RNA sequence: GGAAAUUAUAUUAAUUUCC
């Protein structure tokens, strides 16, 4: 039905529906280190102060790094349940790693996870060498994304 | 039809805007 091309670009607007964003292979992966260098000791902070850590920090190599597109990440790691929420009555929430999400792997897995579970709400079929391109811009972890395809499934 | 920013306690709702 779609080429490759028209899949990538309804994958993208699917995840933007949602507030989520994917900031491209080498930004995404340094984004979710950082994610993980302040939660992974169960550190609880809200999402302004998540997002002001990780900004702030990607900003040299990724001038391109906002509020915005960061926030999208942390939207798409909220989605995904990553977060024990501790509500605050009129207040900001906190937020920290949920302990088994609390190791890079674990963390990403569950991220890439959730892009597979937008592109089965948006009805992208989509295999797993484009996934690995995709997320990873190589066919270095079509198993990964084979695995996490049908697990969902 | 697509994209960015900005706001919020968002499994999200909007605003503004340079195609
Ligand atoms: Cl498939
Ligand atoms: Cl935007
Ligand atoms: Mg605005
Ligand atoms: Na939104
Ligand atoms: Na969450």
């Amino acid at each position: 039905h779609q080429n490759p091309q028209q899949l990538s670009s309804n994958l993208w607007a699917a995840v933007r529906a949602r507030g989520c964003q994917f900031l491209g292979p080498a930004m995404q992966e340094e984004a979710l280190k950082l994610v993980l260098l302040a939660l992974e000791d169960g550190s609880a902070l809200s999402r302004k102060v998540l997002v002001l850590f990780v900004v702030q920090r990607l900003e040299p190599r990724f001038p391109q790094a906002s509020k915005t597109s960061i926030g999208h990440v942390v939207q798409l790691l909220y989605r995904a349940s990553c977060f024990k929420v501790t509500k605050r009555d009129e207040d900001s929430s906190l937020m920290q790693l949920k302990e088994e999400f609390r190791t890079y792997e674990a963390l990403r897995r569950e991220h890439d996870s959730q892009i597979v579970q937008i592109a089965m709400e948006a009805g992208l079929r989509i295999a797993p060498d484009q996934w690995s391109s995709l997320l990873y811009g190589d066919q270095s972890h079509k198993s990964h994304m084979q695995s996490i395809i049908d697990k969902l499934q």
